[PDB]
């Protein structure tokens, strides 16, 4: 009864006429000027490009359909008891832009696992992987290795009409995002808890629970904590590295695997949710320099210190967000109600009052504030996950729902090749005069 | 006595003073504006990237550091007894942005001989993939599995200064460069010559050269086609898919083997690289459904089927480009030349007379003229590299040239994060008023 193909197939065609007629009238309208320093600096600044399933204000935060986190946490669906929103839900608002029943819910639940299965090839590829690979690279590769199934690809190459393309998009997006957890988890075993098993997935659970049995976790709170970080993680507009390069991958054809796994390796940057796992060993060496209760002064001293060395603070700033990351203070409420007493919480505690007042100091970041990545290991390490350096895979899974929204959107809508126009800088002297 | 690192290192400071002048007289310059449909259109007609290396002219075609191709056939080293430019000196042009000497010429050609070398887990990973898994997955697996011996994710790792990136991304590009022919031929052995070796790198050849022989082919004017493919797939301008894709990617800091690794899933694409695969493949059933010798009237019909099948006709048609494109006469000049009797070599001729027009006649593609892809599977077939599937491969190892010489640029120069704004239909109708 409850199919989402059926829900987008009658959504698509009243979108493309909305947009049809919109484009009609204002197509030619100017919503912007490009100056020369945004070209200089990556584009900041500069409104480029149409992304349907979040939208982020740089005062408010993110926005996922019009709605905020905590109107996300108060409207979706929850587990059986549970206090924390559904991952399941929160892709069926970012595809339909509306707020699903528990019963929706649950078919993504059952419709994820039942599509949850890896060929032996990829078994075999991440089994014979050296503990040396990272882990973000043997997910990507895995990725990328998985697309030997995709169900796009082979329409294609069936010449498919254009016209279909989403349906077969929309295959793969469900078969990928069902698969992912199977792939994290094997990387998780392999590395860490080697000679053991992932086990069976359970039709009867939601998402995110057999995701924590196949990483090996019982304590329920922690399915609680990846529920929240599987959804707060899941969309952060369309600019974004990750979200940005699937989509400019896959406005080539290329298919979800290889979007996904394309977006995967720029997530993997430092600048970008890499330093997810950096805040953890920024803080490691920070303990270990000055030993677990340290002084402001002291705290303030270690921070020059990093910033005089020519790096950057992890977590903190953002290119788009003026203000404190909502989702750092989603993170926080959920560390004073169920770890308020860790010591590493606390220093990160400490670290809200100190940092940004250093980097205001310093005067060179536009936004001081903490970003999503200065609150999320701080809750894994809690419950046991110290593997710092699997923490990014975790972002990884997340935002899988985001993108691959967006990408059969991006299909249904007939978005063209993402192609702007490159200049010299002999070239833009001359089309100014030089400077 | 010959050294590129040193040459840069007194490059890079001239170029950063130069750019750092320029934008205090005019960053704030407007150098266009943003239109509603560019936002809808995959950003066609923005200037939107800094990309150093090669310029491309709608008209005139590339321009790589202000040499059109006719110039560097004229001025680049050849080889001895050779015709074709060497790719080893469009590297350096790119990199220096002057001509080099066939001595300088035959500094990097050492270089990369004495630089190439894989590492254990990649051989594995290879050996163990399957027939169908196609060859620019496997290529892209191969190179990310590469990372784990990046010199730039190591010394990022290790707190280096941010004033010292460059020198870690050169590193890394010449070894890349360096392993990409092995990794290539490799899947080319293991695919379509089971049980064979690819054997040992010779000091003392050119890149091309050893390519061709671990791929297994001894005629010489093959040796020379590769040279000249090489050199001419090796860039075009920042804002093509794959060299976006390795731009935005790097720009988060991901080290240059995810960066490429990403491009390559870029070029993969059917709207993008994998053209020159999909030329060939329209060809064959072409030359099937027809048989060898066709008629215009029987020609234009069968372009008519595609294109009222809603599908495009593979290798017409450009973003940016406007008339046919330089790289496609540069290779029909070599047909005529070489194989002038080649019945495809024939028909590819006759569909020159015959597509555009259809084209035209169709009203949609702004570009009628042919690209790149339109000429180049036609070459390789006639020397006998009939594998189709394979074709792309050869177009990623050129472009790790052009890419890989910008990128060290984007460090040297600073460049900081991609990140563009996006914006939602629904939120861009509110900015104006809608439609
Ligand atoms: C996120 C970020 C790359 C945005 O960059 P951008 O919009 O260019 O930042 P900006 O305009 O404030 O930069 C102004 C100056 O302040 C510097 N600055 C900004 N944030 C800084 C930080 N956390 N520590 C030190 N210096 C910083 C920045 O590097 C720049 O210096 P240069 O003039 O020499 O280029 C940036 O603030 C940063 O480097 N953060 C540290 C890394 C991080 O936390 N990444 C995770 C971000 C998260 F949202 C995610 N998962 O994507
Ligand atoms: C390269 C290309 C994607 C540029 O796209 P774009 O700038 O959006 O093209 P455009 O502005 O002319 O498109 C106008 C219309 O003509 C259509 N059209 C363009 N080229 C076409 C072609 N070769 N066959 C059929 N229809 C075509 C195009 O799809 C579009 O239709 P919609 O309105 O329904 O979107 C395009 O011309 C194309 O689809 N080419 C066929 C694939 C190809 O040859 N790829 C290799 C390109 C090569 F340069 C490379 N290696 O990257
Ligand atoms: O929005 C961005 O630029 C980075 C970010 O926080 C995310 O991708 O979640
Ligand atoms: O310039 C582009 O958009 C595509 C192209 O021909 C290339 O990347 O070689």
């Amino acid at each position: 009864s409850t199919n989402l193909k059926d829900v987008l197939a009658s959504l698509i065609p009243k979108e493309q006429a909305r947009i049809k007629t919109f484009r009609q009238q204002h197509g030619n309208t100017a919503v912007g000027q490009i100056t020369v320093d945004m070209s200089y600096g990556g584009m900041r600044g500069m409104k480029g490009l149409i992304y349907e399933t979040s939208v982020l204000d740089p005062d408010e935060g993110i926005r996922f359909r019009g709605f905020s986190i905590p109107e996300c946490q108060k409207l979706l669906p929850k587990a059986g008891g549970g206090e924390e929103p559904l991952p399941e839900g929160l892709f069926w608002l970012l595809v339909t832009g509306q707020i699903p029943t528990p019963e929706q819910v649950s078919w993504v639940s059952k419709e994820w696992a039942k599509r949850a299965a890896l060929p032996s090839h990829v078994v075999t590829m991440l089994d014979n992987f050296p503990t040396n690979l990272h882990p973000m690279s043997q997910l990507s590769a895995a990725i990328t290795a998985l697309n030997s199934e995709s169900n796009f690809a082979r329409a294609y190459a069936e010449g498919i009409n254009r016209t279909k393309y989403w349906e077969f998009v929309y295959e793969d997006a469900m078969d990928l995002i069902a698969k992912l957890p199977c792939v994290a988890a094997k990387i998780y075993r392999n590395l860490y808890r080697a000679g053991s098993s992932i086990g069976a997935i359970d039709s009867k659970l939601d998402w995110s629970h057999n995701f924590t049995n196949m990483l090996g976790y019982t304590d329920p709170q922690f399915t609680e904590l990846m529920r929240l970080y599987l959804t707060i993680h899941s969309d952060h507009e369309g600019g974004n590295v990750s979200a940005h390069t699937s989509h400019l991958v896959g406005s080539a054809l290329s298919d979800p695997y290889l979007s996904f796994a394309a977006a995967m390796n720029g997530l993997a940057g430092p600048l970008h949710g890499l330093a997810n796992q950096e805040v953890l060993l920024w803080l490691s060496q920070l303990q270990k320099d000055l030993g677990a209760d340290a002084s402001d002064e002291k705290l303030r001293d270690y921070i020059w210190n990093t910033l005089n060395s020519g790096r950057v603070v992890p977590g903190y700033g953002h290119a788009v967000l003026r203000k404190t990351d909502p989702r750092y203070t989603c993170q926080r409420e959920f560390a004073l109600k169920h770890l308020p007493s860790d010591p590493m919480f606390k220093l990160v505690a400490q670290l809200y009052k100190i940092v940004p007042n250093v980097l205001l100091e310093q005067g060179k970041a536009k936004n001081p504030w903490p970003n999503v990545d200065a609150h999320s290991g701080v809750l894994l390490q809690y419950y046991g996950m110290t593997e710092m350096n699997y923490y990014t895979v975790l972002f990884g899974v997340s935002r899988a729902l985001g993108v691959l929204a967006q990408l059969i959107w991006s299909r249904a809508l007939g978005f063209p090749l993402e192609r702007p126009k490159s200049m010299s800088t002999a070239g833009l002297e001359k089309l100014s005069a030089g400077g």
